[PDB]
C-alpha cells in the first residue's frame, strides 16, 4: 500500500506525544501531543485503516473531507494536520481541554446554571445549523461527542467524531426512532439528539435508558420520557417545551436547527449591554 499523508518520521520530528491518553475505541486511540517548535497542544487521533476485515481508508478520507469543509465553523473541531503510517491515519486536531459535555450531565457535577445550558445548546445549534446547511448530518451527536474548549471557566463547544456523518446499530439509548425503523437519513435525527442533550444537561438523567436494551428500544419507539414534576422541579417550562418539541416520534414534526435558534427559551439579553 502507497501512503498519502505526511510521513511518520515527520510526525516524530515535529511532535512529541504526552502520557495523557485522551480516548480509545476498538479501532482508534486519541493522545495529546505537543509541537516541538511552538509548544502548542493538540489531540492526535490514530485511526486504524483496516477494520473488521474491511479497508477503511476511503471512509477516513470522507471524515477528513468533512472536517475540512467545516474549518470556518468554530463549533466544529478544526483539523490542523494529517499523517499516515502503515496501519494508521493520524489526525492532528485542535485541543479542547474541557472534556465532554457528558461530564456536565452526571449527578456528581452542581456548577451548571441555566445561563450555561442555554449558551451551550445555542452553540450546539449553531454548529448543527452550519452542518445541515452543508447537507452534512452528524448522526452520532451523543453528549460524549461534543467537547468543551475549557471548564475553568466554562468555554465553547466543539463537535467531534464525524465517523458516522453522511449526506441527507450504535449505542442504543441515543438512536433516533427513525434509525430503529430503518427510515432514511434525515437532518431531523441530529435534532432528536439535541433534545436528548438538553434533557441530560438539565435533569442529569438519561431520557431513554432502561434496565436492558429491549426496554431502551421500547422507550425510544414509544417516546416514553419522564417529564414528572419530580425530575422537572428545577427545570423551566421554556426548557421543557424546547425538549418536548425535539423529542417526538415523527421526524417531520421536529423543528430545524434554524427554528430552534429562535426558540423563546434561547432568547436572552446579556445584562452588561446598553
Ligand atoms: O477525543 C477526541 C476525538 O475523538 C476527536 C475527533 C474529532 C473529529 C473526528 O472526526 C474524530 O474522529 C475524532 O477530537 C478530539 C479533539 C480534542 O482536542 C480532544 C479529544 O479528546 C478529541
Amino acid at each position: 500500500e502507497n501512503l498519502y499523508f505526511q510521513s511518520m518520521e515527520n510526525f516524530n520530528n515535529f511532535y512529541i506525544l504526552t502520557s495523557k491518553e485522551l480516548g480509545r475505541g476498538k479501532f482508534a486511540v486519541v493522545r495529546q501531543c505537543i509541537s516541538k517548535s511552538t509548544g502548542q497542544e493538540y489531540a492526535a487521533k490514530f485511526l486504524k485503516k483496516r477494520r473488521r476485515g474491511q479497508d477503511c481508508r476511503a471512509e477516513i478520507l470522507h471524515e477528513i473531507a468533512v472536517l475540512e469543509l467545516a474549518k470556518s465553523c468554530p463549533r466544529v473541531i478544526n483539523l490542523h494536520e494529517v499523517y499516515e503510517n502503515t496501519s494508521e491515519i493520524i489526525l492532528i486536531l485542535e485541543y479542547a481541554a474541557g472534556g465532554e459535555i457528558f461530564s456536565l450531565c452526571l449527578p456528581e457535577l452542581e456548577m451548571v446554571s441555566e445561563n450555561d445550558v442555554i449558551r451551550l445548546i445555542k452553540q450546539i445549534l449553531e454548529g448543527v445549523y452550519y452542518l445541515h446547511q452543508n447537507n452534512i448530518v452528524h448522526l452520532d451527536l451523543k453528549p460524549q461527542n461534543i467537547l468543551l474548549s475549557s471548564i475553568y471557566p466554562l468555554g465553547d463547544i466543539k463537535i467531534v467524531d464525524f465517523g458516522m456523518s453522511r449526506k441527507i446499530m450504535g449505542t442504543p439509548e441515543y438512536l433516533a426512532p427513525e434509525i430503529l425503523n430503518y427510515d432514511p437519513i434525515t437532518t431531523a435525527t441530529d435534532m432528536w439528539n439535541i433534545g436528548i442533550i438538553a434533557y441530560m444537561l438539565l435533569t442529569h438523567t438519561s431520557p431513554f435508558v432502561g434496565e436492558d436494551n429491549q426496554e431502551t428500544y421500547l422507550n425510544i419507539s414509544q417516546v416514553n420520557v419522564d417529564y414528572s414534576e419530580e425530575t422537572f422541579s428545577s427545570v423551566s417550562q421554556l426548557a421543557t417545551d424546547f425538549i418536548q418539541s425535539l423529542l417526538v416520534k415523527n421526524p417531520e414534526k421536529r423543528p430545524t436547527a434554524e427554528i430552534c435558534l429562535s426558540h423563546s427559551w434561547l432568547q436572552q439579553w446579556d445584562f452588561e449591554n446598553l
